[PDB]
C-alpha cells in the first residue's frame, strides 16, 4: 500500500479552509498539516497539489509542502495535502495575540518580502521556476514560524507564468481571492488579466495591507495600536466587492497611517513602503525584490 497518508494519524482540528479542512497530523512522529478535501473538490486539491509541486519553489519563507496522497477510509476517498506544521499558525493570530518590537516587526515584514519576492521571480535554466503570483495574500495566508519569521502559505489561488508567450497557465476568473484585501484594479475590473504583471502588482498592494496590520503591533516605549484588520473603520466584517469598491476605488481612501509612526526610523521606512504599494496605478508600485532590498537595509542598520 501507499507509504504517506497510511502512516498520518489527525489529532486536532485546526479549521476550514477555503476548500477542505484542516488539521495537525503526525508523520514519523513531527507534527503536520493536513488539508483534506472531498472527491468533488477534486480540482482544487489537484490545482493546489501543482502549484506545490512548482520545480523550484522551496525556499525558507513559502510553506514547505510534503505531499499530495488519497485516503479510503472504506466508504470514501478523502483527498489529502501534506505540509510543515508552524504552532503559531497565521500572521493574523499571531498579531492578535501578541505586540512586536521593532526588530520583530522588521523580521516578519522583511520574511513576508523575501517570501514574495521569490514567488514572483522567474529563475531561468532546465530546473527553472516560473513566475507566480498569489491573487489571495493576506494575514490569514502567511504563517509565522519559531523563529519569528513568516512563510507564505495557501498557494491554491496562484498562477504561473510563461516568460516566453506572456501568457498564464490557467484561465484566470475575475476577482478571486479575499474582498478586503483586492486591489482597486481588480475591485474596479480594470485589471488586464492576460497580463501577468498586473497580478504581480495586485500582490503587492496586499502586502501593503498586511505591513499595516504588523506597524500597528510594533510597541514602543509601550506604546502601539490595536489589532485591527486593513479597512476596519470603513467597510462592514465580510464586505462586498460593491462596498470595498466604493471606498478604496471611488473615494481613494487607504488604511489611515498614525502620527506615531513618524517617530521612529523603522516605523518611517514601513509607513513609506505602504504608501509605495497603495497606489492606484499598479505600475507605480514598488516590487517585492525592491521591498526585500529596503528591508534588508533596515534590518542591517
Amino acid at each position: 500500500g501507499g507509504t504517506i497518508a497510511r502512516t498520518i494519524v489527525l489529532q486536532e482540528s485546526i479549521g476550514k479552509g477555503r476548500f477542505g479542512e484542516v488539521w495537525r497530523g503526525k508523520w514519523r512522529g513531527e507534527e503536520v498539516a493536513v488539508k483534506i478535501f472531498s472527491s468533488r473538490e477534486e480540482r482544487s486539491w489537484f490545482r493546489e497539489a501543482e502549484i506545490y509541486q512548482t520545480v523550484m519553489l522551496r525556499h525558507e519563507n513559502i510553506l514547505g509542502f510534503i505531499a499530495a496522497d488519497n485516503k479510503d477510509n472504506g466508504t470514501w476517498t478523502q483527498l489529502w495535502l501534506v505540509s510543515d506544521y508552524h504552532e503559531h499558525g497565521s500572521l493574523f493570530d499571531y498579531l492578535n495575540r501578541y505586540t512586536v518590537t521593532v526588530e520583530g516587526m522588521i523580521k516578519l515584514a522583511l520574511s513576508t518580502a523575501s517570501g514574495l519576492a521569490h514567488l514572483h521571480m522567474e529563475i531561468v535554466g532546465t530546473q527553472g521556476k516560473p513566475a507566480i503570483a498569489h491573487r489571495d495574500l493576506k494575514s490569514k495566508n502567511i504563517l509565522v514560524k519559531k523563529n519569528g519569521t513568516c512563510c507564505i502559505a495557501d498557494l491554491g489561488l496562484a498562477v504561473r507564468h510563461d516568460s516566453a508567450t506572456d501568457t498564464i497557465d490557467i484561465a484566470p476568473n475575475h476577482r478571486v481571492g479575499t474582498k478586503r484585501y483586492m486591489a482597486p484594479e481588480v475591485l474596479d475590473d480594470s485589471i488586464n488579466m492576460k497580463h501577468f504583471e498586473s497580478f504581480k502588482r495586485a500582490d503587492i498592494y496586499a502586502m501593503g495591507l498586511v505591513f499595516w496590520e504588523i506597524a500597528r503591533r510594533c510597541s514602543i516605549g509601550g506604546i502601539h495600536e490595536d489589532y485591527q484588520l486593513p479597512y476596519y473603520d470603513l467597510v462592514p466584517s465580510d464586505p462586498s466587492v460593491e462596498e470595498m469598491r466604493k471606498v478604496v476605488c471611488e473615494q481613494k481612501l487607504r488604511p489611515n497611517i498614525p502620527n506615531r509612526w513618524q517617530s521612529c526610523e523603522a516605523l518611517r521606512v514601513m509607513a513609506k513602503i505602504m504608501r509605495e504599494c497603495w497606489y492606484a496605478n499598479g505600475a507605480a508600485r514598488l516590487t517585492a525584490l525592491r521591498i526585500k532590498k529596503t528591508l534588508s537595509q533596515l534590518s542591517q542598520q
